[PDB]
């Protein structure tokens, strides 16, 4: 419900929204397209829960707390693993396809 | 409900058994069905703790349950993409 | 923009760190994601099946600092709300031991089909 107007969020959409293109116009068979949208599908999933973390966190205050920050470098952690999946998944299966 | 949600489960996993499917496609049907699982499960762990720090509505109270229900929308979404080009590849 | 990256790829950074450094059971959880990565790339498998191994392994990790970061709001919060801070607990757990499982299993079968 209107999250999806913030510029953070809209270029992260973009970049998944784009990658589930090309990957639906890729000659790939079905078990490779399917694995290339997965990973960048779960990229916007935790990047959404992981905001979601952050809301909760900004929710209880603006003074610091050890873990208030903890919580989000966790969260923040989860998503360069999810991105990291998602480009060694395009590595390994879009290697040698363009010849 | 989680209880039908894990009726859920276990009519895509005996579909999954049922089709003539190899080992591969058999994880890919069924991870996707995990995912939803697991995504929800965080979802619902989220709003356990946004419905304990305040019985009140605040922007960032309800901002948190969109995200996280986001974020299960797109894991069902990808569970249908799964589904249907797996399926539509199967019964070619 | 390319500033946003450096500045989020530092919390990233925090984060491992910590919850490297703060728990043993972590640690060993981060060597057996490393080998079973390592063990993924140098088998003779397809590209899916490889991805496959890798990407299940990496969604341990993925729910497990989920996981993690949702425990630490509920420490943040304090003692007091204790009882609902369980439940959340509790569902995040369920999570971790789900996405676990199912990398149990998804090595178990891949591998079977191959070496069998
Ligand atoms: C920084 C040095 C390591 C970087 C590794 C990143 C890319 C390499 C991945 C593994 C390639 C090394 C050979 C192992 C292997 O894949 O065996 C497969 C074999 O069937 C043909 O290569
Ligand atoms: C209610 C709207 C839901 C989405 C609208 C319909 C979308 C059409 C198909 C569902 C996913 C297709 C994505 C993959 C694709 O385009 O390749 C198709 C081909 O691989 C079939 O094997
Ligand atoms: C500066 C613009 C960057 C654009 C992003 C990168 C583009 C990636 C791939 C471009 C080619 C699209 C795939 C076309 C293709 O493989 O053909 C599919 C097959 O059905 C042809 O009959
Ligand atoms: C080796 C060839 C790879 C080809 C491209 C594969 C890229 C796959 C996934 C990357 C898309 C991630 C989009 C989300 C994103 O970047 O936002 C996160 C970050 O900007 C917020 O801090
Ligand atoms: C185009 C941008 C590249 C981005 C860097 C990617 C680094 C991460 C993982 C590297 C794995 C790719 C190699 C996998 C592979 O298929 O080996 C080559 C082999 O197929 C050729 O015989
Ligand atoms: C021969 C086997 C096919 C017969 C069709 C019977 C289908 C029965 C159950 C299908 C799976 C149940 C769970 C899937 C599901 O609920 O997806 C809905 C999803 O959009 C979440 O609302
Ligand atoms: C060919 C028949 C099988 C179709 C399988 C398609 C898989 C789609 C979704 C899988 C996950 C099921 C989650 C069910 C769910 O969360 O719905 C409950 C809720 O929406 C009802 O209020
Ligand atoms: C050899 C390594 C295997 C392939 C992975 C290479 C890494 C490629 C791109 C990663 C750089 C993007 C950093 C994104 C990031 O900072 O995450 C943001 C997140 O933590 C908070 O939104
Ligand atoms: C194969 C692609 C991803 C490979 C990594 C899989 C899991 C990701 C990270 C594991 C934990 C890395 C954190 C290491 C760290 O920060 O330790 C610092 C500490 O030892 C300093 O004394
Ligand atoms: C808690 C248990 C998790 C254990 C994590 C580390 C061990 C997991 C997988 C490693 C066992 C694979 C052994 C088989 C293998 O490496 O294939 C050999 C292949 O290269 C044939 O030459
Ligand atoms: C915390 C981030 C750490 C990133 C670790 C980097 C990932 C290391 C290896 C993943 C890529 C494996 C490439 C597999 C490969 O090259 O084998 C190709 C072989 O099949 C040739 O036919
Ligand atoms: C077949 C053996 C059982 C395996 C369980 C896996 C089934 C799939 C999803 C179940 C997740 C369990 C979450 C339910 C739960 O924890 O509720 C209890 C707690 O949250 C408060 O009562």
């Amino acid at each position: 419900a209107a999250w999806i107007n913030e510029a953070a969020f809209r270029q992260e959409g973009v970049a998944v929204l784009l990658c589930v293109v090309i990957a639906a116009w890729l000659d790939v068979d079905a078990v490779t397209r399917v694995l290339l949208i997965s990973s960048v599908m779960l990229v916007m999933i935790v990047e959404l829960l992981n905001s979601a973390i952050e809301a909760v966190v900004d929710r209880i205050g603006s003074e610091y707390h050890e873990l208030s920050g903890r919580a989000k470098d966790l969260g923040s952690a989860a998503v360069l693993i999810a991105i990291i999946d998602a480009v060694i998944t395009w590595a390994i299966l879009l290697w040698s396809h363009f010849g």
